[PDB]
């Protein structure tokens, strides 16, 4: 009865992560621009088409189709590829009015929803073992794409990570990955090539190595792009996370600013969890945040140790509220999320990026949250 | 206080539009040509409606009227929108994978993860938080269409918290946004979504205490594609299982079956929800992983979150003799090719009561216990 | 040397597509609403066919199935373009003006200014350099249909210049380019053209000695939209009388007939024909002015070049006698909202020998030598 | 009684936006690139703007900035308009053509036919209902801008007919339709169109007891691309001559020099401009015809209309001396790589005394007359 859990990755050149990455660009711009940027922008890509809208107030400009060839033009596509639709509509006065409370010092919800933050100790990122390895598959493959050390490859990818987890120590199951290729590719180069990052990828996590290899189970993946498969904004958003391992509550990351509750409680709620799993309070967190759109605070919140905490439950959840501000305003601030950037985290997940140095990624609440305990 | 929270999305919410137009569009496809495949995304903003993806197919839709299906009952004339119609053709290096050249087998239509889920809280096999979000929304879009509520749009959203610290669930929270019309009453408004709010509490025999939250951005006239943006697939955690359930990133609407994100999420529903009925668990989640041109999925879990009432071991080995894994099987078993999706497009796609699905039969329930 | 050059282009060619599509539109209309209002305008460029315009109509009008109506028999299937629709309502400010209260009369569609012209160098009642021009890709393209010439595609333009030096006409050069495929035989195709410039111009009783441009680009093998854009209403000199008549700027393709750049137009060209099949003159030339809203022409010139038989005043005063100036009247009297403008989208609106079109009709010949 | 008449539109007519926004892509591309391809065509309908064409270029044009330059001096905003870029490349088989191996030649960027035209009635030699047709409308967009006529919007069209019976013109009927605000004041805005119907009139030396139709439909509140739909290149003949004189067809907005549908017209232009300025005819109309990736024109005829003061074959052979018909040539001597097109994108390409173009230049009336004696 083995115990296999399964996450996925995908590429730079992925449709849906095409629209994430344009959506997160033109945000960047219109942040760089104007930090009081209301920007909720969804991009659809499909054969021959690009098409930018959603709500945007801004006293930035943005040029939305240098922007677009900016993130289109690594990934190896050329000023005629794409017609490119821009349909950027004003945010709703209706909305406004309720985030942006007449007593300044406080911001209402962007929008109602849930979101879950997760952390967890099996790797050095806090992330579950499954999506560190699919993400970092497919960085790895990209990076010696673009290098030139791995030839005869296009920018869209997936890669599909199952482990095993019936003992105490994990092992990999399957390594899966299928990688758009040129016609006249050599498939024992590429086979040779994949498998060697299959297992240098294996070997930097001290894990095993006689895993079974999926390469490209197609048959063939010469056709793709968007002209294989539409692309859309938000259409990652496990991939995003925590790759099927925590929990989700619907709502998207990129193109929105932080307003836009979805993406900054999401930051928070994961901050949280991070911090009480590296103050080894708990092996496992989970912490579910929800709104209503006007109101500056959470209007419910759960958290789970899954049966991991190392003290009382009641003393973290005792810790969490005397450590952490819930004001929507004050964890906007402290995270920083007005400056930071977000092209970055709509490629290769938005958490566990020890590439990366996120705001919401620092362990700088751990003597808080022990002290508080 | 143990508060789990899920939300609902009404007919005329823009992320919805999108995949009943998606799900129109597939409908009538295969209404048509029951080999078609159909990977149909759209978009709709502004004055816009953009319908994409990929679609080899025998029959012809009028991608145009079949938008305006759907947009006229939320209120919506012919004159609103621009209409792009940007179909492409199924990729061939795809379907070479999918159609294997002897039809005895179908190849996965993409690789992913999906969960199928079920529980005992309700008669639906569904999380008591998720029915409530949708009947919610199905009342008030009823009593719209029937006069009976008057000044509203079809654009709306719900949350509702249930308090779970005890073994009787306590409603803690019902949130409720609708669209309306300037000139509307707001006591009128506020009386009538109450009113609907115990209505729905006292139909499935809960407490009628709750805090209601109604409206509270104050305004909501400016509404539907104008307001926010639309996409397919936007929804996928409404579409599901409300937040409770895992989900492995796959949307539904558009899709054919041969896409497995939305036939194998159908199939393990159907799985985990007759496990629970067979009471061989109170709570039951099954992960099914593909890789594309495969036959079968390549790996599988079962999670009863220790709520079995037998040995893990011999539900797991129930399940494998009960349910036939081979994708070609399930679609057929299913009944996958001749099943409607708009219905499913909005309030969900599992524990619908109000429909006839055929993942939501407990017509396993005999084979599980006999294989146990 | 007195050398005139008049062009046409082809059925395959980008503008010209755009005014199939737009009339293709328009009769579709009109065949399910005799009072449609319809100003649709087509744009087409390398992957993109977008259609818009104005209409008012009871009609439904599957834009996307007509689109393909006329792209198909050119060789273009159903992915090869991303069609959008943008269709708008007629301005209820203008249509306040068109629609009297008094039903009995129709105000003008628009101000601006038409012209009529007729001349006796060709059994169709057209300058010679223009029908020339016509039946050369006429006969190019009935043989790209017919197969009997092969490895051509349909885009393609000719120009004919002539010497009128002389009493007697004489070509001087015949050219054209045609869109053909990579491997094609370039001997085939120079002989197969060849064949059908002396064909033509043996046809017409003419010299056989011209001088021949067969693809003077040397290569093209990228034509339709790809190779350039096209619009609806950007070939308005081919569609009347090759420059050698005189131009008010209004275009015809998409246009219902309150439109008096088109009916009016239509009915200049009735009245110049019927005067010179009458032998009041050898050449005649109308121009006609309106005024949004008015239901006459506001404004009025003959001109017979010095070519009048009798007196100019009697030709006037036979003509006001003769036609009903009332735009209602008119419109009526050439049966316009029961013809079909599609075939009349290609190969010019007039001098049409191979159509039965009501303007072309010498039914006024004993009217107006009767008022004479 | 002869009545010829003509018409105009205003910056703001939807079919000018077209053109305008053509030209002003042109200009931007040319600025960064003298070595540009463009053909560049805008369609612009009720909320939508899409721009399309074939461009090769070393420029970057920002589309979307530039139809707002266009599009805010007429009354318009950002959110107006959804915005489509659909640039495609110009072909290779058309760009070997053009682009010869010897680089001293420049092959015709098509097939075609143009006419120049020019006339001794007004100091701009054109037709007088033309230039009246557009000066109408200029002055009515001045005043609009000062704020001196309010409660109107850009969106406007003219017409003049002239009586030319006698030997000295008569005004006959002038016509405007503009676009007015609802809560306008009707009575106001006629006696502002009448006063500026006057002193165009007056200006020219003619008659002011014309007749008189101002908004003849009534009512004009819905206009603009809501109105009705613009395209670029479906004005060409208020681009060129009112219906005066002929057209071969090709349309001038959004086109590079190597386009002579723009290049040739404007030489045509030239020449017959010049040719009525030496005082060898009072009209002249000249037709030039091309052959795609020929240098020089394929076919030629002039046109005196019996108005030629000297020997139609000393004119002929005197343009022939004149003036270089190699189409490099003629685009280096009219400086068209370095000439501003958007200026001419509205009230018409020639006979504009209110500019400095090239190809309005007397500059030829002497080499005419000297060529042109025994
Ligand atoms: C261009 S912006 C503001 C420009 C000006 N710089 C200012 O200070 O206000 C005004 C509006 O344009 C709309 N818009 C449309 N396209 C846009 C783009 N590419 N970048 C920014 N805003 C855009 C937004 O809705 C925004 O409220
Ligand atoms: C297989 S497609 C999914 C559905 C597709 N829209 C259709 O028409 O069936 C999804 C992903 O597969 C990858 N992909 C595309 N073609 C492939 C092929 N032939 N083999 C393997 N992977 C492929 C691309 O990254 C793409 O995002
Ligand atoms: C729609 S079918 C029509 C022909 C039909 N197979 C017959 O012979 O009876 C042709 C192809 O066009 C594409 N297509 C484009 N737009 C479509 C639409 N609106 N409805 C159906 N198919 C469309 C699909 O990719 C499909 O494979
Ligand atoms: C709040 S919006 C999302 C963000 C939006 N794109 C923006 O510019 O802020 C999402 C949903 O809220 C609902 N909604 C829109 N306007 C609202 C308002 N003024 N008050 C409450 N709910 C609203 C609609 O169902 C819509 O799909
Ligand atoms: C579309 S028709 C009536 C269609 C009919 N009710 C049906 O069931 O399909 C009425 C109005 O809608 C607008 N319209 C928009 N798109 C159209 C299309 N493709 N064909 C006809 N009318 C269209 C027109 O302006 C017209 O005045
Ligand atoms: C030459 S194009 C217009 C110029 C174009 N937009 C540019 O970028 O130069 C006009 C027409 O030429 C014809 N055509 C296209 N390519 C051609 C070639 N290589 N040789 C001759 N004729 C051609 C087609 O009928 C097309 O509509
Ligand atoms: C942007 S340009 C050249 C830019 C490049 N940095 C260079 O200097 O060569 C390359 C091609 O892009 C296409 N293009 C698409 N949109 C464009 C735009 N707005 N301006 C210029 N070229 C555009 C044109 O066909 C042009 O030839
Ligand atoms: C009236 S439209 C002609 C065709 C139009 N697409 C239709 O549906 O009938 C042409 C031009 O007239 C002007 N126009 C628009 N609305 C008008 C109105 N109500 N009265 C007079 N002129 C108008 C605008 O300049 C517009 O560019
Ligand atoms: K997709
Ligand atoms: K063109
Ligand atoms: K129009
Ligand atoms: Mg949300
Ligand atoms: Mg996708
Ligand atoms: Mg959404
Ligand atoms: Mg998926
Ligand atoms: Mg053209
Ligand atoms: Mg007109
Ligand atoms: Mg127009
Ligand atoms: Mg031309």
């Amino acid at each position: 009865y083995k115990k296999i859990i399964t996450s996925e990755s995908v590429g730079a050149g992925h449709p849906d992560k095409i629209c994430d990455q344009i959506s997160d660009a033109i945000l960047d711009e219109c942040l760089s621009q104007d930090q009081n940027s209301r920007v909720a922008c969804e991009v659809l890509a499909c054969n021959r088409l690009i098409v930018i809208a959603g709500e945007i107030t801004t006293h930035a400009y943005v040029d939305v189709v240098k922007t677009a060839w900016e993130i289109i033009k690594p990934l190896g596509y050329d000023e005629n590829d794409f017609t490119i639709i821009s349909n950027v509509n004003k945010q709703s006065v209706d909305i406004a009015q309720s985030v942006d409370k007449t007593n300044k010092n406080l911001i209402g919800a962007g929008d109602q929803g849930i979101v879950f933050g997760y952390a967890c100790d099996e790797t050095p990122q806090y992330m579950p073992l499954t999506s560190v390895l699919a993400h970092e598959l497919l960085k790895e493959i990209e990076r010696q794409r673009r290098s030139k050390e791995f030839i005869k490859i296009q920018a869209d990818m997936k890669s599909q990570v199952s482990i095993d987890y019936s003992n105490s120590t994990p092992l990999i199951e399957t390594m899966l990955v299928s990688i758009q290729h040129d016609e006249d590719y050599d498939v024992e180069y590429f086979n040779k090539k994949v498998s060697a990052i299959m297992e240098q990828i294996a070997k930097k996590y001290n894990l095993n190595t006689n895993f079974k290899k999926i390469i490209n189970s197609s048959g063939r993946f010469v056709i793709g792009g968007p002209i294989g498969d539409t692309g859309l904004t938000g259409r990652k958003i496990i991939v995003d996370t925590y790759g099927g391992v925590g929990h989700h509550g619907g709502g998207a990351f990129s193109g929105k600013d932080p307003t836009k509750v979805d993406r900054s409680a999401s930051y928070f709620a994961r901050w949280i969890a991070k911090n009480v799993v590296a103050a080894k309070l708990a092996k496992q967190c989970e912490i579910q945040l929800a709104f209503a759109i006007g109101q500056p605070q959470p209007v419910a919140m759960y958290v789970n140790t899954f049966n991991t905490n190392l003290i009382d439950e009641t003393k973290i959840f005792e810790a969490i509220k005397k450590s952490f501000n819930f004001d929507i305003k004050t964890f906007i601030n402290d995270l920083n999320l007005w400056t930071t950037k977000y092209l970055p985290v709509a490629t290769y997940g938005h958490f566990g990026r020890d590439d990366l140095d996120l705001s919401w990624e620092k362990l700088n609440k751990v003597e808080d949250l022990i002290k508080n305990s």
